[PDB]
Order: structure tokens, then sequence, then C-alpha cells
């Protein structure tokens, strides 16, 4: 048995900015009363993983990363009712305390217990459960996921169907349920319009998924490196288009190709300059541009407000608005449904023990999701 | 008689930046095929035919401003069929041609006929109707209130209640209908919602009206002039604040007051920085921010897209998001059926020859709005 005992195991530890994961042991202490301690079957390598090591993301180090996973609960601390040993399990990067303003809010989903805005990495109560080589290393939004064991707050974690396959709803725990719930909820694309997608990774190819699903007739796909458009236009693309291309700013040519603006747009890469871009190529009266990628920490864009005095909406979401515990156990229900599919988003599939190289595919342009195996 | 005849009458000329209107007399030419030529009753002094001679706008000179105003159809052109000689009429600064992607988009009210993005002053046929010492006149948004006699388009004018009074209605023409939509439709406030407004003139006075009538249960007024929380109390504010009051920045007193964020904010001003506070005051979840104000010419915000990534909806409008040929007349009738009050907007009333005393009201912060007649 493990339960209420210190478990030596593998982990993939971060202990300074851009520099390959460290594979080595580490011991992660029994979960205290409502944690939970998950034995990892697989995660995603997400580009937000990547912003912790190229410092685009700031947040504690040295540090346990890795949020898009699941996996299968070891055992629980007193007074946790949700999960129980053996269930299947995904961690939530965002959290669902269930009590704050925005969980009880009918549209809020970030919750205020968040390790996101200000981020501690720790645990709920400001400690950590994870040592190697004698020091404590952080947590990573309160998920740290690229270990064999984690320990989430109950807050952090939802009980998914038990016959669930782990190395494909791990996809749910991020960038699946982030793209397809920007365009189905936070954005509500409707049937017979017009949408942009700005970057077709894992999120961007996830946003088409759900422009499709609401019925969108027009799907345009941008993105610099063009080896990425084969794949969007099979999950529901109608035309791609590489700014690199045109002479004209891409803002330009996508009203041109619109007929004045499209309905809805998606940031899904993370610069300020698409943030601009995808806004403005939105129609000015009634578009609505939604900014999903993660910007470089404490830059601020410049922008016209008259884009937004003629009637253009712009917001931005995490976790494509998705509550969290609510919506992932329906998720991967829906999944299984067969309702959407994730295997588009896989491209490969490696050990835990070849993270660096998951990272290098991502960096390379070459992969869209790695999953890693425990 | 004086139908197909040019008009001599008296007008407010704006020969340059900066300068008092000059009374004097100007031509007046007659409608061509669907225009519409129309006796001035009333007219409004709203802040941004301030910003005109501030060039806070820019519009093309030699002009005629003024576009919150009432009058009386002395004739029309070949083809009008929406109105006729007598009828009393508002000028549309925002028109509505009916036929356009804009006109025919159910949330969409910017028709692509305006004025206001790329301002010509011309008529829609690219001429003006206005000579005045031999030299022709610009027009304004395709309304050119500041006169006797002015020509529009017939998309940029609607037909109103015979019994309206025109000295009270001239304000659904622009400030009220703003203000109010931009609650109402622009914003959808809540029944219970707590809402800040930035700025306590006219327009900012019309979003409290709009807020109180959405039911919200806070709404807390802010501006630099203390002189304007009075008539906000009165017309629905449940408090009012000034930043200057205070060592910290109003966006982190409101976020106190409001634990943690306001449902519904709105920059009434026309800064790129109260633009900016705005939408950081409103909860970072869940919060909507609407733009009403109109930024100086040209120049860019500056801001931290973290603002809208964690759930923030910005949004801005011109004219309340109203259709504006469709909602005008059924303003008027709602405010004919007591549905809502102008009263407490109208600070001051003069004859439209003491035009230049009447922005000499506004700029000193004595006046919300003063209705000038003709
Ligand atoms: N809001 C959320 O909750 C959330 C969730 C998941 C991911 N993210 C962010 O979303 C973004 C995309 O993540 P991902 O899909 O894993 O990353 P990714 O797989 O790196 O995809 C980004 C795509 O953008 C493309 N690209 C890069 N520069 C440009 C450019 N200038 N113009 C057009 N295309 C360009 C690039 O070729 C790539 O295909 C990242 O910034 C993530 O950090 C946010
Ligand atoms: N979007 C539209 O369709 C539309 C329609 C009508 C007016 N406008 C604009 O809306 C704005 C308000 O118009 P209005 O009500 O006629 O003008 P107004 O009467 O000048 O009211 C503006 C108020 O802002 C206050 N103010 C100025 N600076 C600050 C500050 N730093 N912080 C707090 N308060 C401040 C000021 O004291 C005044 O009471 C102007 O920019 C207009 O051009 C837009
Ligand atoms: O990919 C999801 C994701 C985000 F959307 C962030 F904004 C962030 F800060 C982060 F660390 C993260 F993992
Ligand atoms: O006050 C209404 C109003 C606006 F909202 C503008 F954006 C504008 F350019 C203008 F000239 C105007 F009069
Ligand atoms: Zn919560
Ligand atoms: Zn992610
Ligand atoms: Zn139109
Ligand atoms: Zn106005």
């Amino acid at each position: 048995s493990t339960a209420g005992k210190v478990i030596k195991c593998k982990a993939a530890v971060l202990w300074e900015e851009k520099k390959p994961f460290s594979i080595e042991e580490v011991e992660v202490a029994p979960p205290k009363a409502h944690e939970v301690r998950i034995k990892m079957v697989a995660t995603g390598i997400c580009r937000s993983d990547d912003h912790v090591v190229s410092g685009t993301l700031v947040t504690p180090l040295p540090v346990i990363a890795g949020h898009e996973a699941a996996g299968i609960v070891e055992s629980i601390g007193e007074g946790v009712t949700t999960v129980r040993p053996g269930d299947k399990v995904i961690p939530l990067f965002t959290p669902q305390c269930g009590k704050c303003r925005v969980c009880k809010h009918p549209e809020g989903n970030f919750c205020l217990k968040n390790d996101l805005s200000m981020p501690r990495g720790t645990m709920q109560d400001g400690t950590s459960r994870f040592t190697c080589r004698g020091k404590p290393i952080h947590h990573f939004l309160g998920t740290s996921t690229f270990s064999q064991y984690t320990v989430v707050d109950e807050i952090s974690v939802a009980k998914i169907d038990a016959a669930s396959p782990l190395e494909k709803v791990c996809l749910i725990a991020c960038g699946f349920s982030t793209g397809y719930g920007s365009a189905v909820k936070v954005a509500k694309v409707t049937q017979g319009s017009t949408c942009a997608v700005f970057g077709l990774g894992g999120v961007g190819l996830s946003v088409i998924m759900g422009c499709k699903a609401a019925g969108a007739a027009r799907i345009i796909g941008v993105d610099i490196n063009k080896d990425k458009f084969a794949k969007a236009k099979e999950v529901g693309a109608t035309e791609c288009v590489n700014p690199q291309d045109y002479k004209k700013p891409i803002q330009e040519v996508l009203t041109e190709m619109s007929n004045g603006g499209v309905d809805f747009s998606f940031e899904v890469i993370g610069r300020l300059d698409t943030m601009v871009t995808a806004l403005s190529c939105c129609q000015e009266a009634y578009g609505v541009s939604v900014i999903v990628g993660v910007p470089p920490d404490s830059q601020n864009l410049s922008m016209n407000p008259m884009l937004l005095l003629s009637g253009r909406t712009w917001k931005g979401a995490i976790f494509g608005g998705f509550k969290s515990k609510d919506s992932v156990p329906k998720l991967v229900a829906d999944f299984m449904a067969k309702k959407f599919a994730l295997d588009p988003l896989i491209t490969h599939v490696l050990p835990f023990e070849k993270i660096n190289e998951g990272f290098d595919l991502l960096r390379s342009g070459e992969s869209i999701r790695t999953i890693l195996t425990f």
C-alpha cells in the first residue's frame, strides 16, 4: 500500500527557465484534508507549458508543470466526497470551488481560487506536496501533471467515466475543451456564419471543431505554417490563408474575403499583434473576437477604441468558458457518445520519459498534441 | 411656396476649429431624389458637437454641425415615401438604409452608409446642399441640425408622432437614446446587478436611467465634477464617487466597493485612460464594459489583454445600439406614454441665436443639455 505514505516517484522538474525538464525522483507527500493524490496515466503537451519554459508565462520555479492530463486516484484525504481511490479523474487547472461569486454566476468560470492570476505555485493551503533533492518544488495551476503522482485540491479534480480512454480524454483537460468552448460557449458561433481562426495548433483546431459543430458556413484558418492547413481542413476549415503570402495586412485580406468582415474571429496563438488583427477582421458593427492565446508576461497591446465604438465585441476566456468540475465529466461522456473526435489532435504518442522530445516536436512546428504516457 | 426653391436662412457655420460658431445666412438647396428638407424646431448641444470644435472629432470644415434635433418637413424630393411635408421628424445621425449587411443583421445598427467612420461631410451623393458667402459648406453626419433648414437623405430621417413635443424629443436623436440603449440593449444590464457609470453628462445620466430601468441594485456614478452628483442620484445613482478624492486609482476603489468588480461598466466621457479604467473595474471573469465616449482622433489606447483573457467582455456602440429609423419613432411613442423622462436632462433653454452661450454652458460644466429653439 501507498496510502498515508510518502511516494517516491519519477517526475519532470523544471529547475529554471529555458532549460530542459529534468526527469528524476521526487517525493510526493500524502494528501491532507480535502486533497487527492493521483497516479497519472497520460498528459498532453500544451503550448502553455512551453510558455513556462520560455518565460512567456511567469510562475514560481522550480516547478512540476503540466496541466492537461488524466489519471487514477491513489488515495484521498479526510473529507473528500467527490472522488474515491480507483476513480478515473481529470485535474482541473481552473478550479471550481462552487462557493465564490464567479462559481455562483451563470456565465463565470474563472474561479477565484485559481492559481493563474497571481501564481503562488502551491496547494490551496499555501504549501507544496513535492520535494526533490531535499528542496521544495512548486505546483503549477494546482495540477502539476508532469509526474507519475500528483496531489491536487478537491476543487481541482473531476471524476470521469470509468471506461474513458485516458490517453485520449486527457485533451479534455485543456486544449480540446478550451477551443471547442471558445467557439460554442464564449463566442456562441451561429449557424451560417463566417469565422476566422488565428493559429492552427491543438487549440485552434478545437476552435474549428466548435465552429463547425455550431454550423458555421465558412471557417477560415490563418497560420504562418502552411503545414498546419491540411489538418485544419480535415476538421472543418473551408479555406486557409498564410499572412506571409500577401502584400496587404491579413485583417484587410480577411475583410475582403468575408465581404466586409467576419462574424466571429479567434486569436489562438498568443501574440499582441494577432489579437489586434483578429479584432479588426471581425465586422465592425456586429463582429465578435475572442482572445484564447496567452500573451507574453506584462506586455500591453495598443489599439484604436473606434474598433469597439462601432459595435464590435472583444472578449477572452480561460478553458473555453466551461465551469470546470461540472463540465469535464459531461465532455468525457459526450466523447464516449461520439459527439466529437479527439484523434485529429493527436499526432505523437511518447513515453513520459521522452517529455523533452515532445517539447522539441511542438517547438519545431511538427506536432499538434503529443500525448505522454506514464 | 418654397418647394423646389433655394431657401436663404440662418445657420451656425463653423469656419475654423477652436472658434465660435458664426450665425449667418446660408443658402439651402432644394432636396434631390430621396432627400428631405426640414425646418428645424429644436436642437440639443451634445458633447460630440463640441468635439468638432475642439478637433477631438475630425470632420471636414467649414461645416454646419448639429446632430441631436427635431423638426418639420418643408419638402420632399422625388421618390421619398417615408415622410411627407408637415410631418414631425428626427434626423438620424446613424442612418438606416435597410439594405446593407448591417441593417439586415438582428444586432447591427452601424449602417454602412454612415458618415462617422471616415467623414466626408456630404450628402449620400458626395455633394453639399449648403452655400455660405458663395462657398460650399460641409454637412455633419448627414444631419447638420445647426441651421433653420437642413437637407437630409431619406435613410437619415424618421417620421415621429404628430403630437410630439419637439423641444423635448430632440434628445431622442442622440443623448437619451445613446445612453439608455447602451444600458438596456448593448450591455443588457440585469436585475440586481451593480453598474458603474463614468461621466455624468447627458449621456451618462441616460445610461443611469437605463440601468435603473433594467433593475440594477447599485449604480455608482463617477465624475471629477461633484456638481454632477445630485442629478445623477435623482435619476437613479445609488452613490457617486470623484476619483480626485482618492489616493488609489478609481478602478481599485470600485473593485473594493463592489466586493470584487462591477457587473457592468460604461465609459461615457471620451478618454483613453477611463476606457481602460472602466474595463478594469468590471469583474474579471464575467464583467461587461461598454465604451460610449468618443476618443480623440487617431489615438490608440494601451491595455493588458489579460484583462480579457480572464473572461471580461469589452464592447462599444453608436446610438445605444438602436437601429435608428425603426427605433426613434418607438422611443418617441414610449416617451409620450411616460415610459421614461427627458426633463432631467434639460438644464437650460436658449434661442438658436444664443448657440455660443450654449456651448459656453457645456464647457464650463454648468449644463447637461441646453435645448436651442429656432
Ligand atoms: N485560454 C485558454 O484557456 C488557453 C488554453 C490552452 C491554450 N492557450 C493558449 O493558446 C495558444 C495556442 O495553444 P496551442 O494550440 O497549444 O499552441 P500551438 O500548437 O503552438 O499553436 C499555435 C499556432 O500558431 C501559429 N502561429 C504562430 N505565429 C503566428 C502568426 N503570426 N500568425 C498566424 N499563426 C501563427 C503556429 O504556427 C501554430 O500552429 C497558446 O498561447 C496557449 O498558451 C490558452
Ligand atoms: N456612442 C455614441 O453614440 C455617443 C452619443 C453621444 C455622445 N457620445 C460621447 O459621449 C461622451 C459624453 O457625452 P455628453 O454626456 O454629451 O458629455 P458631457 O456632458 O461632457 O459629459 C461628460 C462628463 O465626463 C466628466 N469627466 C470628464 N473627465 C472625467 C474624468 N477624467 N473622470 C470622470 N469624469 C470625467 C465631465 O465632468 C462630464 O460631466 C462624449 O465623448 C460624446 O462625444 C457618444
Ligand atoms: O493552457 C491553459 C493556460 C492558460 F490559458 C493560461 F492563461 C495560463 F496562464 C496557463 F498557465 C495555462 F496553462
Ligand atoms: O454624439 C454622437 C456621435 C458619435 F457617437 C460619434 F462617434 C461621432 F463621431 C459623432 F460625430 C457623434 F456626433
Ligand atoms: Zn469558485
Ligand atoms: Zn493548456
Ligand atoms: Zn444600412
Ligand atoms: Zn451626440
